[PDB]
């Protein structure tokens, strides 16, 4: 028995599902695409993404800048980049406030984000609503596993803006913000929330991510088989033919287009515009626009 | 659900002797051929990816990556000329799988190797999924053309220092070994759909399980199917870390408090298989097979 929960594979089909009694608990899965309209670059957009804009650091490959083994050999490019990107003041987007609407309508079980920009918090989601799957810059740690001395943000900021490579005062090993680099463990909260959240999710809303890194990309496969999954993104993601070096596990992807497609919908365009379009369908558009307006003005005050 | 009486080689052996254990699938990588003189990829210092400095690659894997290959095919065809001429013998591990087949237990061997030592050991093409392809045939890389060429054609080009070119469309021609970014053989998929439905035991040997989709295979068995790893190091087990190869929960659980079906025997693949053969009472038989087959090869 496969439960067929969407009456059609469109944004309109999803919206009707959301209004029904059957849709109680939504998980948002989000990445750097939801913050681009605020001024923050993403990673893997050709030419505009951060990984196509690190020429000056002379890295062996772009991912090295956020990679734990490279970092330990050559910490300077990371701290140089942090000094550049940290100052930027950004505001949440329409997409972030849409998630606030879910929260305030009793629909948000959790937002899992791969971003460190904190814009989900700034938009009004609370700690408990959030899994910051790829860490936070708020706290820092010595990288030495036998030490792990914790340091606060003021300590880290002071080091970066004094152009001093932060070192632990106990063991002299490098210190870094708790943002998750390639090769580094995810916060424990990720796994503990995931195990219970994904048993009871009625809709996955996947926004502004290419699903190109594990274990985050595995989350789509943790949902029950009947749970509809809506992608709002510039491009399809999670749907590709298998090949050697593919990121997802075999049969772990999205199925928007095949003869067997039953539950996955791709809305192709900007996240803000897709969130506006979906809010319109749900009768929430004015409320959303009102909230954005009010919260931006308040942020300026 | 627990089928092993204990999570040890002994427990696995007793399970293999039970009526329940009809169908065994072997999942193998380059570790089963190191004792035969062939380097693996990822072992420190000795592995192939730690010994490509001369080709000045941006990263080691680029030598077996399709887009890099089209732009710079010279390194791979240089590397192939060095390695193709080596002559090697199947290992005790390879003959242990031959024994599985002859005992009527082998449903399939899925290999990530292109050395053919499985075939040389006596496994037949029907027993095999050569998951990462074969050198025996070669194809033009152009999707509109796909002209096939045999081994003789490819060797003539390699050993004359001529970058192989399709005689029709002039595109590059490579052996049907699977590069990063390339499709796996059709057979991998059709066999996978059918083989893992009723599989009673997975035997994973000599692989770091560091590449997809091959690494997914362990998670295709039913949840109750025991899985035994014979390998120098543990593979398939970690906490969630960014960039990990395994899907979340698609790995092995040897050491957790909830561990119920995975067993890791750490050591040499050869000695591992001997130890298991011993526990099944096959040790003399295996040793006889190895000796005769190695003598047969020596006799050229
Ligand atoms: N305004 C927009 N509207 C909709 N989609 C967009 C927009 N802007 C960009 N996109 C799409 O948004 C997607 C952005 O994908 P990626 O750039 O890979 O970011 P990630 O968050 O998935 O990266 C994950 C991790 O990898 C890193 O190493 C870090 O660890 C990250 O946390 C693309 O599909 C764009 O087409
Ligand atoms: N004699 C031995 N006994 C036991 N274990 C061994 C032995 N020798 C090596 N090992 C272990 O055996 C493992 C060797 O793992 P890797 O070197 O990654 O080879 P793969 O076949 O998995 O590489 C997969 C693909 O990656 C490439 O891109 C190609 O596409 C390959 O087909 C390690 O865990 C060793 O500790
Ligand atoms: N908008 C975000 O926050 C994205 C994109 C901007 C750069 C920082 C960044 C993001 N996600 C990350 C995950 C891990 C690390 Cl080390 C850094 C980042
Ligand atoms: N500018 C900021 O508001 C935040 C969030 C936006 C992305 C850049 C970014 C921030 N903090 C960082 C710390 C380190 C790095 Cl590499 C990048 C960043
Ligand atoms: N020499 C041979 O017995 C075989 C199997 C052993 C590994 C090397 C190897 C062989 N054939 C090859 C063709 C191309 C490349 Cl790149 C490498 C090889
Ligand atoms: N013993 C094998 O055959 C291993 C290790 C020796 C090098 C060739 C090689 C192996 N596996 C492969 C998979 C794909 C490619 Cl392109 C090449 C190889
Ligand atoms: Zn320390
Ligand atoms: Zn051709």
């Amino acid at each position: 028995h496969m439960e067929r929960l969407l009456d059609e594979l469109t944004l309109e089909g999803v919206a009707r599902y959301m209004q029904s009694e059957r849709c109680r608990r939504v998980i948002c899965l989000v990445g750097a695409g939801i913050s681009t309209s605020a001024g923050i670059p993403d990673f893997r957009s050709p030419s505009t993404g951060l990984y196509d804009n690190l020429e000056k650091y002379h890295l062996p490959y772009p991912e090295a800048i956020f990679e734990i083994s490279y970092f330990k050999k050559h910490p300077e490019p990371f701290f140089a980049l942090a000094k550049e990107l940290y100052p930027g003041q950004f505001k949440p987007t329409i997409c972030h406030y849409f998630m606030r609407l879910l929260k305030d309508k009793g629909l948000l079980l959790r937002c899992y984000t791969q971003n460190i920009d904190t814009l989900e918090r700034i938009a009004g989601l609370e700690q408990e609503d959030l899994v910051e799957a790829h860490g936070t810059f708020y706290t820092s740690h010595c990288v030495s596993a036998s030490c792990r001395h914790e340091y606060p943000l003021s300590w880290m900021k002071e080091k970066i803006f004094s152009e001093v490579t932060p070192k632990c005062e106990d063991c002299q090993s490098l210190v870094k913000p708790d943002i998750v680099f390639f090769g580094e463990s995810l916060p424990a909260r990720f796994f503990s929330c995931m195990q219970s959240d994904f048993l009871k999710v009625d809709l996955l809303l996947v926004m502004g991510t290419s699903l190109q890194v594990q274990p985050f990309a595995s989350l789509i496969s943790k949902a029950p088989l009947s749970t509809p999954r809506l992608l709002i993104n510039k491009e399809k993601a999670g749907q590709s033919d298998p090949f050697l070096g593919m990121i997802m596990g075999l049969g772990g992807g999205m199925d928007f287009d095949s003869k067997k497609a039953y539950r996955d919908v791709a809305w192709l365009g900007e996240c803000d515009q897709g969130c506006l379009a979906l809010a319109e369908l749900l009768g929430w558009k004015k409320e959303l626009e009102d909230l954005v307006r009010r919260e931006h003005a308040s942020i300026d005050a």
